[PDB]
């Protein structure tokens, strides 16, 4: 097991995440499933000139699924994974520069919703979520798992899990308050409010 400091940008950010009064926390959804579609169309793209980029799994789609006795809510994607450099590496993001950008923003108006707009959006899982466990899997790396309960840190190992194939897998272990994200009808809701014109299927399990 590595752990690992967040650079103090991102800490920040995290802090800023879990500690402003925001009732408007069910967008976390849409910034995730946002995260997965681009991941999709990353692995689609390279499909398209190389098919056996596919020999990991033809299916390009994202599921929800709920589990109450673990109090989880866990996206599944088959989209690109990513490398244990990439996943060391803000999770693929360009959070430095993001937040600072998502900083000057919100002193100039604008509110915690617009996250994604900063290219962020990931660390919006931790308006609902304790901790976070993050599985992927690229063509070009082995399976790893990363996972923070935000506090300045965060660890990464190589996952003895199940076999994904290709793709990354948000585990997000929620409040205790923000058991309502594990209700089909208000999964939907959501779904349907943010995330409607996704081009993949969303597939919400049941339980
Ligand atoms: C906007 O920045 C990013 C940065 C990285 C990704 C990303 C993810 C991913 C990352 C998070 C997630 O929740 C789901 C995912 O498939 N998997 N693979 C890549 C390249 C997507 C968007």
């Amino acid at each position: 097991v590595e752990t690992f400091a967040f650079q103090a940008e991102i800490a920040q950010l995290m802090s800023l995440i879990i500690n402003t009064f925001y009732s408007n926390k069910e967008i976390f959804l849409r910034e995730l499933i946002s995260n997965s579609s681009d991941a999709l169309d990353k692995i689609r793209y390279e499909s398209l000139t190389d098919p056996s980029k596919l020999d990991s799994g033809k299916e390009l789609h994202i599921n929800l699924i709920p589990n109450k006795q673990d109090r989880t809510l866990t996206i599944v994607d088959t989209g690109i994974g990513m490398t244990k450099a990439d996943l060391i590496n803000n999770l693929g993001t360009i959070a430095k520069s993001g937040t600072k950008a998502f900083m000057e923003a919100l002193q100039a108006g604008a509110d915690i919703s617009m996250i994604g707009q900063f290219g962020v959006g990931f660390y919006s899982a931790y308006l609902v979520a304790e901790k976070v466990t993050v599985i992927t899997k690229h063509n070009d790396d082995e399976q790893y798992a990363w996972e923070s309960s935000a506090g300045g840190s965060f660890t990464v190992r190589t996952d003895t899990g199940e076999p994904m194939g290709r793709g990354t897998k948000v585990i997000l272990h929620l409040k205790e308050d923000q058991t309502e994200y594990l209700e089909e009808r208000r999964i939907k809701e959501i779904v349907k409010k943010h995330s409607q014109f996704i081009g993949y299927p969303i597939t919400l399990f049941v339980e």
